């Protein structure tokens, strides 16, 4: 391989308590409600909200916003606030971010355990997709745990 990959790494904390600099990403729906869970706390510091809905986005890609010269990733895993994500619309949603990290400079990713509050998925298949997805990039990706 030509590449180190996620080097995931844990950090016990809030998720913004983390670098400024740093891409962020967690998951939303196509409805863009962002009513409930870490949602919340995207939705009132970075707002953008009809900036995302302008994207038309779809499950299995991902809605963006630039905020002080990173990234912001919307997963959006699913069509409605109320269901549940299939892994195999985490997993394209999360290649989508990978190229999207790609294609604009990300070198520095943080995120919370993804998936597995409110969507019920288990952080043993998702740490594992996420490390998948980002085996052939140098994107060096933290996760911040409560
Ligand atoms: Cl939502």
């Amino acid at each position: 391989g030509s590449h180190m990959g996620s080097r995931i790494t844990y950090v016990k904390g809030d998720l913004f308590a983390c670098p400024k600099t740093d891409s962020l990403a967690h998951c939303i729906s196509e409805d863009c409600r962002m009513g409930a869970g870490i949602a919340v706390l995207f939705k009132k510091k970075f707002g953008g909200v009809q900036e995302l809905l302008n994207q038309q986005k779809k499950s299995g890609e991902v809605a963006v916003l630039k905020r002080d010269g990173r990234y912001i990733y919307y997963l959006i895993t699913k069509k409605r606030a109320s269901h549940k994500p299939t892994y195999e619309n985490l997993q394209k949603s999360l290649e989508a971010m990978k190229s999207h990290c790609l294609k604009n400079g990300v070198t520095d990713l943080s995120m919370p355990r993804i998936g597995c509050g409110l969507d019920r998925l288990q952080w043993e298949n998702v740490s594992a997709m996420i490390e998948e997805v980002f085996e052939a990039t140098d994107i060096k990706i933290t996760v911040y745990t409560l």
